[PDB]
């Protein structure tokens, strides 16, 4: 009687041809395209397009109705009608829908895609009218976050805020609220938005209120980096290549194992003491949440990744300078932090 | 291909005949097994298998530098290796370590296997040398545990727990003190050990003091049903496989939707008062350790999974009944729980 998502072997992503065109793009809400070309029988080239339509069929299966779409452009054979799509590079993911094309960086891998998708598909304000619902809000700590009050679902001003809303889909979470209540609690005024970066308590005040769609815009366009920010999978090729200035500020943390969860309260710290530098963002990578990379990282780092860990890594010639504080030692604190990260420097350019 | 890794699309799962049985077997310490079918008389049947086949391909990745061997036996090319290896049900995934044959019968995803692996190349008992180590020894609630106070590995005691530890790994934890001052704060006594069920307050000792092999092979058995189990995606098919008498009464809570942990903190105390009923056993699921099942789920199962919930899925007949439909937002007490599951339990279900 069915039971599990364990794949039928099926077929659902269908090739995007000038022929299917039309009827596909006006048959689906959500159009999710994959664009990619494979070279021969080069099996290695083979197999590796074969995880990633595999990935797919699997997603395709899951979100099945749904009503998002799953299709394949080739750039040997399609290649026009693909740049008349914008796919201007090859082997990314694209989705169509609030008919923008948000460019899914991020782990392939069929669970992460699923919440991916299943959060275009949602409307890009959240409204908050409860205790649970505020609660939930107050909640997410780990995602940038902004929330505003407005009078009506028909404010103007809510109309803007909803519209600067897609253009960060689904990556940043924007909520609003109508109710007066809500907004003495959340200390809001009218038309006012708050923007949580993620582990400061605080939430800095969008300036100037009322707001235009593009002042939004700017602003969390000018906010999206965090001093301290998680590496997600949603995302994690996005924020690899955020860099910082060259390098990566990397910090490893289980956070449950109590020498991770407590090196954590700390990098908090250095994070609320260090917020209004340009210069230093640390990206967290909790190991439980990556396998696969955990191998990897803890071999071509020369670091133990089943304890702390916090250094610097050059996204370009590979090479990694950690805080191996340099026996193994256990410690820190913020003054030590801090003192470390302002020091980069002294183990950089001299 | 440039990231940070993918998947190389290179071969390392590798066909076994008798022409090298040898030869990989006296070569690696886990060789990892798929017992398949046959090619492709039917190709959506050969998409399934590449579904099997690239996770596999990609698990042998990431753990290259173990010494897990990946390795799959064709059952109709080759019946005389199977026969020898003891494998029986197509399309099964078997791994071997010592003269044990482990089946996974768990969410077959290359991070669930890349955890099972690491934990079976593990030597299956635990050793906590103190105190300290005793705090985390208590962490765990969810799993059955057993811990024993022996004079030291040497003895014939440990030897044959030792023994018992590999029957069940990794799926149950088998620790082991040799400290007279863990001992008494375990509370054990020479010899002693001690079976741990998931929820309950306290253990069941293992009666009769000390034991053999297959004395301790023989209580876990008959005792390895927890009232209140963990579905996990390890062993989630196993579980689903082992009914109570049919019907298995079903829970969904989300632990840190805080209803959800509210909500569970009932389920347990309702587990720990009829944890004498033998047919009783609540199987809860975290949603949130459920993904693409979650959607699975949001066709069959109409009901909100955000929300707490309990019923009895009937394994058999596809169908299934849910907490009434009065029961809103108003979370039970574990009283008017108790009282859902005896006219279910014992009567007919409604």
């Amino acid at each position: 009687g069915l039971n599990f998502p364990t794949y039928d072997g099926k077929d659902r992503v269908v090739s995007l041809t000038e022929k299917n065109f039309k009827q596909v793009l006006k048959k689906y809400d959500v159009l999710c395209l994959y664009y990619h070309e494979s070279v021969s029988s080069d099996k290695v080239a083979q197999k590796q397009f074969q995880l990633k339509e595999i990935v797919l069929e699997l997603v395709a299966q899951v979100l099945e109705h749904k009503d998002i779409g799953f299709v394949m452009v080739d750039a040997k054979k399609e290649a026009k009608l693909a740049k008349k799509l914008g796919f201007d590079e090859e082997g990314s993911l694209y989705v169509l829908k609030g008919d923008r094309t948000i460019e899914f960086d991020g782990e392939f891998a069929a669970d992460v895609l699923v919440e991916f998708l299943l959060d275009l598909i949602e409307d890009p304000v959240e409204i908050i009218n409860s205790k649970l619902e505020v609660q939930a809000f107050e909640r997410i700590e780990d995602q940038i976050k902004l929330i505003g009050f407005f009078k009506s679902e028909e404010s103007e001003y809510y109309k803007a805020f909803e519209e600067a809303a897609e253009h960060f889909q689904p990556y940043i979470k924007f909520f609003a609220t109508f109710d007066k209540g809500v907004a003495k609690k959340l200390s809001l005024k009218m038309n006012e938005v708050d923007f949580y970066e993620p582990f400061m308590d605080e939430p800095i005040a969008i300036p100037d209120k009322p707001y235009t769609e593009e002042e939004l815009v700017e602003f969390v366009k000018e906010h999206q980096r965090p001093t301290l920010r998680r590496l997600r999978p949603e995302d994690m090729f996005e924020t690899w290549e955020d860099d910082l200035n060259g390098i990566h500020i990397v910090a490893f943390a289980e956070r449950s194992d109590p020498d991770g969860y407590e090196f954590l309260e700390i990098l908090k710290q250095v994070a609320r003491d260090n917020t209004d530098n340009p210069d230093l963002s640390i990206v967290w990578i909790d190991p439980d949440d990556f396998p696969l990379l955990v191998a990897y990282w803890e071999k071509t780092f020369k670091i133990d990744l089943f304890k702390p860990q916090i250094g610097v890594v050059n996204v370009t010639d590979a090479d990694s300078v950690w805080m191996e504080i340099p026996d193994d030692d256990d410690l820190p604190t913020a003054e030590e932090l801090e003192d470390w990260i302002e020091d980069v420097l002294s183990g950089k350019i001299n």
